[PDB]
């Protein structure tokens, strides 16, 4: 069988998409479907930091020169006139318990992205945020202490996971893009499964870093490169660190899903989900080439219904 349902469940999954039918049902909207939410990927990397920091940091033995996470894809489905679409798409990196500051027990997304056929369209905007906050729930609850979001939406023709969007769905620029993570965690925080967000630049200033070697590093993120330029251009470049954050606070989020004494004290991180190897499915770039070289785009819905259907046969049948 073929279908998004049978696909190997997991925990997580299971818990977004318990998180999301338990909405729809209070909705009772009539034309909404049933949803499945799917991890198709899951492998073990490790982000290596880059030659400048490592001159400078690495080397006098004031930071790791990697960081070990675990990185996960998955995927919402929709059942509409009888078929799985899918609709939403989301990569994520968890550093855990035995990964080295400054990155211990952070979560980052490193990007998401959807086609825009939920099925009632007045929900669809709904049952994005409850995938995101079923996601920091979870982790929370497993001793992940801090979530990471840059809100940079794509390019226009840069699709992030899904090869051909509908040409009539707009891209939101950066402003409004904001406000829909922050609508977003202003919901996770009236049901307490965040403690606070703040912006980097107020972050740091709590904390009062000092150094960059402070600043969580993770695969793909602004930052690196932001610092590899700061070596380069050069000393201490932690005084213009804090005007570069200070430029662009507001697109990068910092998540407390834990705060206070108890971040030193809880137990190991234990994932109780097996890794899932899924070459096509890890990373953006396998996926993307792949349906653009079997012309299998997003841009309606008919051409979604297929190119689901490719995917699940895809999926299944490795
Ligand atoms: C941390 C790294 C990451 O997470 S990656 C950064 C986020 N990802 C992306 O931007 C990938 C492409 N974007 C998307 O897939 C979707 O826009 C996401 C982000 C999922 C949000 O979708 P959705 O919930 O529908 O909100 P939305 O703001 O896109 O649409 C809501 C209404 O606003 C409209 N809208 C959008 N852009 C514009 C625009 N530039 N000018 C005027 N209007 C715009 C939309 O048309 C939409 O209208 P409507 O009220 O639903 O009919």
């Amino acid at each position: 069988k073929f279908s998004a349902k049978r696909l190997q469940t997991t925990r997580l999954g299971n818990h977004l998409e318990d998180r999301v039918n338990k909405f729809l049902r209070r909705q009772n909207h009539p034309e909404a479907g049933e949803v499945f939410v799917r991890v198709v990927a899951s492998s073990d990397k490790t982000v290596e930091v880059k030659p400048g920091m490592k001159s400078r940091f690495v080397d006098s033995g004031e930071m790791s020169e990697s960081f070990p996470y675990r990185t996960k894809a998955l995927f919402a489905f929709e059942e509409i006139d009888g078929v799985d679409v899918c609709f939403f798409g989301m990569h994520v990196q968890e550093y855990g318990s035995d990964c080295p500051p400054p990155n211990t027990r952070r979560v980052y997304i490193s990007y998401l992205d959807s086609i825009h056929f939920f099925r009632p369209r007045c929900l669809r905007t709904a049952v994005y945020h409850e995938i995101l906050i079923g996601y920091l729930e979870y982790v929370k609850k497993l001793g992940y202490v801090t979530g990471h979001i840059w809100a940079c939406p794509p390019s226009e023709g840069d699709d992030y996971i899904f090869h051909c969007h509908p040409p009539d769905q707009k891209i939101p620029k950066p402003k409004r893009l904001q406000e829909w993570f922050k609508k977003m965690l202003d919901k996770a925080f009236a049901e307490r499964i965040i403690h606070d967000y703040k912006d980097i630049f107020k972050q740091a200033t709590e904390d009062r870093l000092t150094s960059a070697k402070e600043l969580p590093y993770f695969e793909g993120d602004f930052w690196p490169n932001v610092l590899e330029e700061s070596i380069k251009e050069s000393g201490s470049g932690s005084q213009k660190l804090y005007a570069t954050m200070e430029k662009h606070k507001e697109v990068f989020f910092v998540i407390h899903l834990h705060a206070g004494p108890v971040i030193n004290t809880l137990p190991p991180i234990v994932d109780p989900d097996p890794l899932l190897s899924c070459d096509l499915m890890d990373g953006r770039d396998a996926f993307l080439t792949l349906a653009r070289d079997k012309h299998w785009e997003f841009s309606s819905l008919r051409r979604s219904k297929w190119s689901t259907l490719c995917m699940l046969v895809e999926l299944h049948t490795q």
